[PDB]
């Protein structure tokens, strides 16, 4: 009826980026999800381009922090007073769960904390870890804590950046017990309810499962669970944001096509609120050809039955 | 006609990513470049979607390395035997300058070197630096060297990744003398000339300068030069690669529009071989509205006269 035609990118899975951590996608995965709550806040976008949760457009700002730091005496810990994505004042009253790009899982994220002194352009960088399950993790309040390897090198009142690399685990405890990718941090700290969240998703149609876009996070210490599943590639977020094509039903039928043959491998539902389901029962690593890609074919309804994956 | 209509993304500058290092764009910059060679190898793509140089599609696989490492006795240095993205051996006979995403400047890039032991999922991470001007920097031959902070923690024959964060400088020497963003590394080391390069670019038309998409690399030690200019945002590379719209002339005329007024701020030439020029003489940080964007207007020839920026 004259709506702007909806499309998805023709990039292959391996040509795209995880929307929950700045690393490439590796594979597609489906499994049952009744045993956990699927409520990530990064990689959330409606098909007509409305960003949700803490989702923002940059693949390299995910799980980053910016601001200035204060040393906590008697430790190697620094409190970062957060700034916005472009180094302006952070506004805690904005109707979002936390600063855009904030991590959306409980875990210990390791990276580098870097700093420049404005006056002379001197710089410094130190390995640092943020414990997103810890009491000082209060990004919505404008404050997070980093554990570092220095007690004096960082200066006050100078622009400071955290660049994430990977995750760690406490090797004296049960292996792969953290990170917990489906447990949201408490963005305002212990026992304070989160706000303005993108909703939890579940396959609501009988016989369906979520389809996840999966990567493996680097591990930096211990025995971490390095699996990371997102609902939408970052490139799909960027694509929908720009196109802003209106959803003509609750569900977009996508076909996964092998361009080498022109043949469809499977079909799936892209729900207009921004997640994908498939008709399958059980945990399964999808085996796909390297040049395979998703193609929008038609608008269907909540009552459409998918061909079994 | 019926040729596929050419477009550029409507993402704003601050919503896009530098194509030469995994950091957000900050600003537009123009300056004279007649006195030196502008020949970056990342962020090189024709308007009809042909990747050039060492350019690849991922915003987060730029200046990364992966492979396995060997310890150099009596040092904290490790040699990395490079692998491809899916962990097979790099093939030096491919007609490219170096593995795709290899750094295209001479400098000391600091980040974290991480590793997983496959047998038990144990992991480890250490601050590391690669000096792309050094004799062991031979990515085209399949080998680079890292300086780290350990002499024994990394294991042999285990998958190892370098994630870049920023750059350093030797603070006992002249400030901001490195990195040198317009000096290409020697991809095969000492005394071997580089091959299969994307060409140098220059404005030919009187009164014109290159328009650069600029970021500030994090600094991790010393007094580095942190300016980093690319010719095309990474998102434009991804866009042209997917669209593959044929060039109807040598130059796509773009207008940069201010939505708050509906008026054009400036116009520029996007050359079909993948770079932008503007009519200006001198160094200038462009002042743009946060919601400003580029819009393709028409195909013109190389000798079209732009309104002064
Ligand atoms: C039972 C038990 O505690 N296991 C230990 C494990 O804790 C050790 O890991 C080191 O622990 C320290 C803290 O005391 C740091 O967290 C180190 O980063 C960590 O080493 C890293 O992870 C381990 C699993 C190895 O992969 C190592 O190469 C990494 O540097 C280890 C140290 O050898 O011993 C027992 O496994
Ligand atoms: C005059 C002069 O040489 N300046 C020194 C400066 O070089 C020192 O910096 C350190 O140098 C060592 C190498 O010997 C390492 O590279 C350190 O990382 C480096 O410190 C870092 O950069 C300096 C400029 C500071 O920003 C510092 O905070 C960083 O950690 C310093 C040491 O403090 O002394 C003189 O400034």
């Amino acid at each position: 009826t004259g709506s702007k035609p909806f499309t998805v990118p023709i990039l292959t899975v391996e040509e795209m980026t995880n929307s929950r951590f700045p690393i490439p996608l590796e594979k597609l995965f489906t499994g049952p999800s009744g045993a956990f709550v699927v409520q990530p806040q990064n990689g959330r976008c409606t098909t007509d381009g409305v960003l949700l949760g803490t989702t923002q457009l940059s693949p390299v700002n995910i799980c980053t922090f910016r601001g200035d730091v204060t040393h906590i005496a008697g430790s190697r810990n620094y409190t970062m007073n957060l700034a916005s994505l472009n180094w302006n004042n952070y506004d805690p009253t904005e109707e979002i769960p936390a600063p855009l790009g904030t991590p959306d899982f409980v875990g210990k994220i390791q990276g580098l904390l870097t700093q420049t002194t404005k006056g002379d352009g001197s710089t410094r960088g130190h390995k640092a870890t943020v414990y997103t399950g810890s009491a000082p993790f209060t990004p919505k309040l404008g404050s997070v804590q980093f554990s570092t390897d220095t007690e004096n090198d960082f200066e006050t009142h100078q622009n400071t950046k955290f660049t994430p690399v990977g995750v760690i685990q406490d090797g004296s405890t049960t292996h792969r017990n953290e990170p917990q990718q489906w447990v949201l941090p408490s963005y305002s700290g212990r026992n304070v309810h989160n706000v303005h969240l993108a909703p939890a998703v579940a396959p609501t149609f009988p016989g369906e499962q979520l389809l996840f876009f999966r990567s493996t996070m680097p591990g930096c210490s211990g025995y971490p669970n390095m699996d990371l599943d997102c609902l939408l590639p970052q490139e799909w977020v960027q694509h929908f944001y720009q196109e802003a094509a209106p959803a003509q039903s609750d569900v977009a039928l996508l076909r996964f096509v092998n361009p080498d043959t022109g043949r469809v491998l499977f079909e799936c539902k892209l729900h207009k609120s921004g997640y994908v389901t498939v008709a399958h029962t059980g945990q399964h690593d999808l085996v796909i050809p390297p040049n395979g890609y998703f193609r929008f074919d038609s608008w269907v309804n909540q009552f459409y039955t998918l061909a079994p994956m």
